[PDB]
């Protein structure tokens, strides 16, 4: 059960509120999207322009391309304004948007198009070849829209059609619970599932969290993220636009901490969001060379924020980092808001929609100080912000419900004030530098190589990245004579070539056998335990 309005749409109910206010002269034209490429190109839309231009977006998707309410549109773009325009476009036209990363390889993309039966893909120069390799294998795929300075046979020209489109679109009266986005999400075993979010679970939820960061209507916030991750829709797009604030985007084509540091010291960025690894890379630089007195709010999600990282950032910049915690399925689940005291090593308290608790094997709420499983009350009322379920897979959804609670799959402890401390993933999912990696994905990749007869992929402790993907590999005997170091690199290269490179095995150990259950299932937990300390 849920307690929402019957209808909601971020675009008509939030974005267009800010456009009208400018139109009505009740607010001056206020910056919404400020994009830079680092090479001297900058573009800015105020809220009217953002509105007008994304209505153009919607008319491209629904008029030119004929996409219809409920159709699914894959979106694989780098950090260019058109991602924001397209996403808004989908929201207006009632299209289900499915972001992914430009790190994807052809098989990654095939898997998503076939699984989702997408009717459209909106891509850039990065993956176009990749897509063309597999498009003929996707019978539901009708529309291929390319965001590029070049045109290409078989691709519609987004930037041209956009410019040709009307600035008036009639926004669809989308329902609160109606599908708006699918985000593919990795699991403890098997390949990625389709996590479906509603118009409310993203848009209403973000409206209600808006401000936790410390952002005000007149500030600029820079979220540093691949456009594919849910971080992007919630913090780069919805958080600021809920408040009428401006969102900053740097193409940041190579993730360069020095460019980050120069950007912070050259623009009036008030808030920044990024995974802890971003703050760690930044700390490896010489921050004395930079000053950014305008920056006041630094937040993080995706990984545990190390007390030492928190400490050093404070020492080196005079600023706190306020942590938050969540997953694709739940969004922002816990946070340290601007006014809360920071407890090093704790990720904050429940998002305001959520009853978050530590729960036992039978689903009972545990007392403070007791380790258990972290859970969001979803019965009898399902809170605004929880996703709608795994598409086509209600069993897997049912499988993460225990009693009245949805299970995050993380262990934790709750203190006396309701602050949560993360105590580890309870399953085989790997978290490496803020990525959520399914072990089967990396295993299948390795198994394609003739050298690998059997493999198990588990997490390995790493100072810098927290945790890295490690493979245990049983070798085809022919290969026992190869140089190990050479063979390791060959295998690493192989994984990187067939699936998004971020998941490759940074460590590989060759072994004669993998431990198993009497039923013949590999005991990753066993390997994982031995690998830690
Ligand atoms: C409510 C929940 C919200 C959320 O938290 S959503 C989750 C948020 N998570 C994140 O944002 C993840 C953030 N972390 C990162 O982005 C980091 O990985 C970070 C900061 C960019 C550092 O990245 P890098 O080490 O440069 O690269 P990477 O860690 O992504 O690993 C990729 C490996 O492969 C390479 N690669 C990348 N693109 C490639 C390409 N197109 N072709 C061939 N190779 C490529 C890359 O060099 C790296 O390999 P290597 O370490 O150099 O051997
Ligand atoms: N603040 C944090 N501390 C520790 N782990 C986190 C934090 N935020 C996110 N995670 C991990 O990342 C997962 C979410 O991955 P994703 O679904 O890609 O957002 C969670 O289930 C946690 O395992």
């Amino acid at each position: 059960h849920q307690e929402v309005p019957a209808k909601f749409n971020f675009a008509s109910d939030v974005l267009d509120h800010w456009a009208d206010m400018e139109k009505a002269g009740k607010r001056p034209p206020s910056p919404a999207l400020w994009w830079v490429n680092g090479k001297g190109k900058e573009l800015m839309w105020n809220f009217r322009e953002l509105s007008e231009n994304s209505q153009q977006a919607a008319n491209v998707l629904s008029g030119a391309c004929g996409l219809q309410r409920g159709d699914r549109v894959a979106v694989v773009l780098p950090r260019v304004p058109e991602w924001w325009l397209v996403i808004l476009g989908c929201i207006r036209a009632g299209l289900i948007f499915m972001p992914g990363t430009i790190q994807m390889k052809s098989t990654d993309i095939l898997y998503r198009l076939q699984m989702s039966k997408a009717k459209a893909i909106v891509a850039g120069d990065e993956v176009i070849q990749e897509v063309d390799t597999v498009a003929s294998e996707c019978p539901s795929l009708r529309i291929k829209l390319l965001v590029s300075e070049k045109s290409c046979d078989g691709w519609l020209n987004f930037k041209k059609l956009l410019n040709e489109a009307s600035t008036t679109h009639h926004c669809v009266e989308t329902g609160s619970q109606e599908a708006s986005a699918i985000y593919f999400t990795s699991g403890t075993s098997g390949l990625p599932k389709m996590a479906e979010h509603s118009y409310s679970s993203l848009g209403l939820k973000a409206k209600m969290d808006a401000g936790w960061t410390g952002l005000q209507a007149s500030d600029i916030m820079w979220t540093i993220s691949d456009t594919g991750w849910i971080l992007n829709i919630l913090c780069s797009l919805m958080e600021p636009w809920a408040l009428g604030a401006c969102t900053f985007v740097h193409l940041l084509p190579k993730f360069d901490p020095l460019v980050i540091l120069k950007t912070l010291s050259s623009y009036p960025i008030k808030s920044m969001m990024g995974a802890p690894i971003v703050y760690r890379m930044l700390l490896q630089q010489d921050l004395s060379s930079y000053k950014f007195p305008h920056l006041q709010n630094c937040v993080t999600v995706g990984e545990s924020l190390l007390p030492e990282t928190l400490e050093n950032w404070r020492a080196q910049t005079g600023l706190d980092i306020r942590e938050s915690y969540g997953q694709t399925e739940t969004g922002l689940t816990c946070m340290v808001s601007k006014t809360m005291k920071i407890k090093p090593g704790y990720m904050g308290t429940a998002a305001s929609c959520y009853d978050v608790q530590i729960i036992d094997d039978k689903g009972n709420v545990l007392p403070p100080g007791t380790e258990g499983d972290i859970g969001i009350r979803v019965k009898p009322i399902r809170p605004i912000g929880i996703f709608s379920g795994y598409v086509d897979n209600p069993d897997k959804t049912a499988a993460n419900i225990r009693g009245d609670f949805w299970l995050l799959g993380d262990r934790g402890i709750k203190d006396e004030d309701g602050y949560f401390q993360f105590m580890g993933r309870a399953d085989d999912i790997i978290n490496s530098s803020g990525y959520r990696i399914g072990p089967s994905e990396v295993e299948n990749a390795l198994m394609e190589h003739p050298a690998v007869v059997e493999t198990a992929v588990i997490s390995s402790p790493d100072p810098v990245r927290g945790e890295v993907v490690k493979a245990f590999v049983v070798l085809a005997s022919q290969f026992l004579s190869h140089d190990p170091e050479q063979l390791t690199k060959e295998l690493q290269q192989h994984v990187k070539s067939v699936t998004a490179p971020y998941k490759y095995p940074r460590k590989i150990e060759f072994v004669l056998n993998l431990p198993k259950t009497v039923t013949g299932k590999i005991q990753r937990a066993k390997l994982r335990d031995k690998e830690w300390k």
